[PDB]
């Protein structure tokens, strides 16, 4: 026995897939190993999206992995709710319940909002990109008007990276006259890193100005730049370095190849490379539920054609979603448990504070309680 | 000739349809014809934009005109510039640049932020419903952090309509702690109706407060049952009822037998019907001119499917968008010009107060020229 | 052992006559039965008034329920006092004492009056309709005059459905002129409705108002559009739906169909039909101590004609009157025990205000002891 | 040439039927006479008066003549426009239209106010009592509300003659607690004479006090027993006994004797006896139009009974009507002009004012021009 399934991967993303190769090579089952048919694609463009969906539901396909995009989360969702297929992702979760969907990133307003809270804020700047979706800018807007704050939000993804060099000294001589020291960055690891770079050109990282990322990659970009800076920097992250099955993980992992297994011969690992073998975890957890609770949902044809109407669904993708969504598990990113809709509970965020010496968790975050400090 | 296109309308847009068959039968004539195949849809589901979209691809039409949401523009666009079919549609305007796409309804930031300075706002409240879009407020947001305002914004989008009834009073109760007598009201036709009758209900109506509805129908909603209150009311308006072509088509449409046509034995328009009237107005105009070129724009039952691949488009859709973007016409919205990218220019909005004796066209506003008083 | 009787209702009375049966069936048999003849017919039409009681009369019946109006009234108390038949009915009750008449419904201009000295009001309006008389309007002026106050009284009965709106906001505006708060309405269920419509247009529902319902229907009315303005509003009940045999009798009676019980499936009821109820309940009572005195009450013969001349009354009608004026029970609207002249007494009217959460009372009036506070 | 007409008469009136009598004499045309069926009856009983109507419709009237009170009038108005017969009145007009009947009694709304303001008054008192409308009360509440008017009311119809020493002294005494010195007397002739009686009784009939009697009969009463004093007094008077008319009448009117003619042997004239005989004289006027237009109304005992049901009416009736409301004579009272409604149109009504010699005319009211003086 052995389960086929799909995978959607961008074009520029070799980490992440040596992550799920590893994964699927680790956590393979002489009882039944799994065979993924791969589809590289720009996850942004929806018509490449969807024909690869059609590709893989027309192989016969019980369960889907790959990413989304602000994009591409929509089409992803209704047809997924329209053929009752499973798909698997790390990237943001949706905006709202979405059936049939398995995010395996955990939430961000919450310990956002509690660091907030915590470090007594009143006011700031929260610089955000379309990218992961904007439920954190009205979560933080509700908040404000809750806690009366004078939160100043702009966008960035729109400017050009050209003409984005201007602007730039204009804002910060805007927020300079108005003492607007403290700032939240709600963008990509590359456009976090590119501000870092405007910054560290302009200097304007003086004592005060302290600034928070709202991602959980914090170890993944540059830090050694504003380590000495004196600058205020803090940051969450989801993997934790400390205990035994990220460091033995670790081991395996730099101890592996650029040649045969790209982004692999360092220590610092993304997030989603994580949620990834996360997620070869769990897929094969509830494949292994599946066959042993004497169901086979394994389908005696092929799916058929995805605009074929009316819309073909089957129950045995029903019982893999509840079976999905049964599940407590561990892994790189922590504990690992969903709700019924798919979305991740159950879960820590370790709170960082960037040094000289470098950075130092200052604390952990869950759902049960609200911000801890250690 | 015989021309055929394809519609998409939603499930419960009759007036729109019913304005679409008024312009089919007016701007049709002898030198040829215009065969809509319509689909009466739920413009959400992406999957079934999809499938209709293939649909009126396979069977070799020309052009679409429809609508769309924030959970279904991707995919149109995608599938439109991946196919060089065209789309027309008086939804609201893509947040960027988008081709073989014709969009009829004009900006609004522009006029917002021109009345916003000219009553001198500091410090005001603005309700959004994240189901249209949020460029607005994202607009509004920078534009603040550009003049040191204090914008309070609250979503109402989330809220059901079981109990729809406290959440709003609650609301305002709290604004009006918060001392917030300036509102800007960024929502559809119903939603503002149902803020507009909890408010009165509360009795915030009176004089002190103000109001702006941000949007183009502002004579579309039941303006009178706050007319007479006592309140600032301001608002925008695309049609001028005040024009001879306006009245001329209103002639004929107060008298069309509303069970024959729906939403049409009155004097009152929606502007999404407008808009839809001229949209069937200029693609008339531009295959008539298309036509009256001698090109060869024969397509025969060649083009099959829509998952193509690899996805190969017909050459000759490049000349349509060339020639629907190339008309400069007038309608029942006003002057009708069109840029590279397909948004409106060289367009008009006339800016609308509310008074005891009926809404009065105190200025116009314009992209090349600001906020203009009379 | 049937005893006939003869019934008066208007042209849109349904509740009433549907209260009617329910008391009818109610109360049906104790040592006997009733028979009801009905008349419908525009109660404010003395000709068609004198019409249907002679032809009541003629069939020689022992009593007569029914309503009168202000144009009506002079009629029926003359008939009723020259042939000694009995008249119950829960109209307004006549400007001054009339033998053979049972007025049901109790006198509010004491409740009024000592309710106006609670809130100690010293200028104001009062609103009142030439509907039901202007008794209340005299008793006012007289204690104005013996209290030192400003009244200023305004019709609203003489105008017709067509200049409505423009008619109430011109009136509220010269209100406004004198700077005047404080109203009393003596106008019935529909005058108040539409007064209530037109102040919330005009935004006069708000904190700074007081309004006061001068009719026992206060929750009969539609309140819930100022619930939640924030201004006082006073009225007057005397129905206690918190109380025992009301709720009993409300269960009963909100199981029932709109189809053989008009207005008949609600949870509130008009205090006339309340009145008719009870009034159902006093004939029986009647006849009851009647039949246990051992009186036949038979007739020798005929009636006779409504306009014999002369008119000769037959001596046991009298009997009759005193049984309707010497019985007491305990019924929807409280105590009911009636004095020498047929008015009401050792009543009881529970005094109601508007807070946000619902009506709630805060006393009650009654004629020994002035206006109770709880 | 022989018409038969009924005549309904109070128990006590002498000087209106001698009136009537002298009218039909007066006009007794050679051509066609007027045999009048009389009944003397307490009008204000509406069973006596709707048996005397039903008495005369039986014997085949074909207009009807008599007087009613406030609790006799709506009968009259329902029986007239139901059974379409005519009923001349000179009491005091309906409040409305009430079409076959005919108003020869001029208001006093216009004149009365119009005087209130030739004397410049803000505040002052009102005494009415209920037994002829409350028109004039509610006009005069109006009036002040728009002119703005401190107007104390009071109602002196209710009490009865022993309780008025004690009663009418308290209630003066109150009157002076505002320090009254302006009254309105809106009261009948023995009420207003014994309101003069208990006036000089308590000697506050001295200057600085000003008296009006609100009514047409200001020659009538004591003009006299409070003459000495100098007290303001002013008045209406519809007749003018300088007149030539007036004066070849009252030379005849007092040689009659006093046997066969009961108040008769005078040189004053209630004003009801004036308008009786402008009755007798424009009926003739009526009935004489209607034989010299060539119409057959030929009527007797067969119209048949009142309470016919349906009760029918005959054509030749409406008629009658448009002869008696479309014609115009030089009578007592002055120019008779009607309208469609029944009500007198360009009377001339004359002012009078009191002084120790006597009473004097003032000036003249009319309908087009307002107060005059002389
Ligand atoms: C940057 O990081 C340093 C790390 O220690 C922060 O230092 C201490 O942090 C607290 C809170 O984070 C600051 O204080 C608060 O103190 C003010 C009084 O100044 C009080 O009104 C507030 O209620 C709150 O308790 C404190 O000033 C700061 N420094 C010291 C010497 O304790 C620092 O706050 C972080 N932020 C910046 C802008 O440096
Ligand atoms: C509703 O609209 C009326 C329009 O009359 C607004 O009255 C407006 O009143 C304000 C008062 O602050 C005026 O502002 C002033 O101009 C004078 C003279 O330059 C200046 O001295 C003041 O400091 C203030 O800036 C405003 O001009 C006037 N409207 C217009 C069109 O001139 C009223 O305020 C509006 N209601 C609300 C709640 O906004
Ligand atoms: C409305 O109701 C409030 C609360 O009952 C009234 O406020 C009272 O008004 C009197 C004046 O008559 C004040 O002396 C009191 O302090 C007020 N509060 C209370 C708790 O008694 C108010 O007067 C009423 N009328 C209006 C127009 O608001
Ligand atoms: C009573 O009548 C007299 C004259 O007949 C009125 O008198 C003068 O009238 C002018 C007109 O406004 C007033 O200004 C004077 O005050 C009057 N003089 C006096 C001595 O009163 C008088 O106004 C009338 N009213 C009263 C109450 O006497
Ligand atoms: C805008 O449109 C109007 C109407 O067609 C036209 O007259 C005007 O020239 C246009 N403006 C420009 C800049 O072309």
């Amino acid at each position: 026995n052995s389960i086929q399934i799909g995978g959607l991967f961008p074009r520029g993303a070799d980490q992440e897939y040596s992550a799920f190769r590893v994964g699927m090579v680790q956590f393979s089952t002489s009882e039944f190993r799994l065979t993924p048919h791969i589809d590289n694609l720009e996850v942004a463009n929806s018509f490449a999206v969807t024909n690869a969906f059609c590709s893989q539901f027309s192989r016969g396909v019980y369960a889907i992995f790959g990413f989304y995009d602000k994009k591409s989360v929509n089409t992803i969702t209704s047809f997924c709710g329209t053929l009752h297929v499973s798909f698997i992702t790390p990237s943001f979760p949706t905006d709202g319940t979405h059936p049939f969907v398995i995010q395996m990133r955990p939430d961000l307003k919450g310990a956002l909002l509690s660091l907030i809270e915590y470090y007594q804020w009143d006011k700031f700047a929260y610089l955000y990109d379309s990218d992961r979706g904007l439920s954190t800018l009205q979560a933080v807007l509700d908040s404000a008007a809750e806690k009366k704050w004078q939160v100043t939000a702009i966008n960035v993804g729109n400017i050009n990276n050209d003409k984005k060099d201007e602007t730039y000294r204009s804002l910060f001589q805007d927020l300079e006259l108005k003492k607007e020291r403290r700032v939240i960055l709600d963008c990509e690891r590359d456009k976090v890193n590119d501000i870092v770079d405007q910054v560290i050109t302009i200097g304007k990282h003086v004592k005060g100005y302290h600034y928070i990322i709202a991602n959980l990659g914090f170890t993944d970009g540059d830090l050694l730049k504003i380590q000495f800076g004196g600058a205020n920097v803090s940051g969450f992250q989801i993997v934790d370095y400390d205990d035994s099955l990220v460091s033995k993980f670790i081991e395996r992992w730099s101890t592996l190849e650029e040649k045969e297994y790209p982004g692999a011969h360092t220590a610092t690992i993304k997030y989603t490379s994580a949620l990834t073998y996360d997620a070869v975890q769990v897929m094969t957890e509830a494949f292994r539920n599946l066959r042993k609770q004497r169901i086979e949902i394994s389908r005696r044809g092929n799916a058929g054609d995805c605009l074929a109407n009316p819309a073909v669904p089957w129950g045995q993708g029903v019982e893999i979603e509840r079976a999905l969504k049964q599940v407590q598990v561990e892994g790189l990113s922590g504990n690992i448990k969903f709700d019924q809709n798919g979305k991740r509970i159950n879960y820590t965020i370790n709170i960082m504070e960037l040094k000289t010496n470098g950075p130092r968790k200052i604390g952990y975050w869950s759902e049960v309680d609200k911000m801890v400090v250690t």
